[PDB]
């Protein structure tokens, strides 16, 4: 149900596209695109779900990770998403970011953004 | 610089150990065995890190996830870890993470767990 | 603007009730029930907000915490929310939270859950 | 036993002075000083912590908030520090904070930053 329901494309709250396919083995490969910040085109992404969720009524825990270079940009920074997969007819990917920049030791201390997102499938 | 130096095994500031290959296109891959919590033995983690980092004394991004199901038990989440590598005689990965639980819509405010863990070369 | 914007009675995006007063000096004072967890009922609340914001259209930095103790219960847990006022016709207070448990060192790695409010004038 | 231990002066990892005072009725009132970040000499801080801790042997819930504004500096920006007090030989408050800074509703998404201060009772 997990496998059958997050692979494909998921659309965030405001402009952003996270194109993905999850494997039966719990891997999830794609692209992400962001239409804000210091960015520009789709970025790899690689992660990783529970593909063997509860059926309780539980969602499926997931997290995945850009590191925001590609061949247009380098921003010098990552974002990793956690959240889970929530099915149904308004299928939702619920997560919390955390987004690292590069720094010198003597600004680490600010190297960290924290957010969140909201995917659907129709935006 | 960032490549040779983040592949191989770290160890927390406590009792987990974390190993990785970090490739030439920006993949992280590895295992991850967490000495806390509802684990047992190695789980997959996957992610990425900036392979062209700055060249001004700033660390390299990157972040990976674990989702802890295994052979052996399934804890029904995912950790993420965002931080940035700082290279030298004392190399460090310094990570803040975020582990969700799968949970029902109505526990979904309690499912993230925030935390941080540093990373060394020596336990 | 602020001050006058940030006193009264807001509601988060299910069941919780935030009551306010913003006073002249940077002062938050007021009481928090909560809907969910372990809580009954209002416990006190005190925060700072930024008395001076900027005149540019930018939010108004702000901050709160609660300690879920009162008459009733005690969950021995404490949740700071951090974000800001967006003024006019929805209104608008947005923010993260951290909720730390008392725990023993040993489970001090998950002493933490992290999430975010929106708080509303009309529930 | 809380009470008696939190009040006083407190220091973070770094260059931080943290001066607190714990009243009975659970209250945190003191001032910061941050030696990062746009700020400069000391913030009025407010804040809560439980008052009737656990006694077998878990820590003591707290958070407090500054308002990144004084009569030197505004940074229209506030911190939240969530976290819990460890009591003996080695006294420590292990924190979480938030910092949101006002923005505009197109920079919300980068609002706030996160990270960890450890205070101990020597600098
Ligand atoms: O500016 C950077 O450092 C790279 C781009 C970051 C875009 C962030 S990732 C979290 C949030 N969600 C999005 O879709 N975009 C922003
Ligand atoms: O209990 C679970 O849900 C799975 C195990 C979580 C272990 C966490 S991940 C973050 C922190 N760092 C570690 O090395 N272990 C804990
Ligand atoms: O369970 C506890 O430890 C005390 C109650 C916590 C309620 C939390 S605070 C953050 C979130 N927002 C709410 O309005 N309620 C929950
Ligand atoms: O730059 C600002 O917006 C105001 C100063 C912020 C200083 C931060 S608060 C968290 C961290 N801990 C400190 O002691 N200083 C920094």
């Amino acid at each position: 149900a997990a496998e059958a329901g997050i692979t494909g494309t998921w659309y965030n709250q405001l402009c952003s596209t996270f194109i993905v396919t999850a494997g039966a083995d719990g891997a999830l490969t794609g692209t992400y695109e962001s239409c804000v910040g210091n960015a520009e085109s789709r970025y790899v992404l690689t992660g990783r779900y529970d593909s063997a969720p509860a059926t309780d009524g539980s969602g499926t825990a997931l997290g995945w990770t850009v590191a925001w270079k590609n061949n247009y940009r380098n921003a010098h920074s990552a974002t990793t998403w956690s959240g889970q997969y929530v099915g149904g007819a308004e299928a939702r990917i619920n997560t919390q970011w955390l987004l690292t920049s590069g720094t010198t030791e003597a600004n680490a201390w600010k190297s960290t953004l924290v957010g969140h997102d909201t995917f659907t499938k129709v935006k």
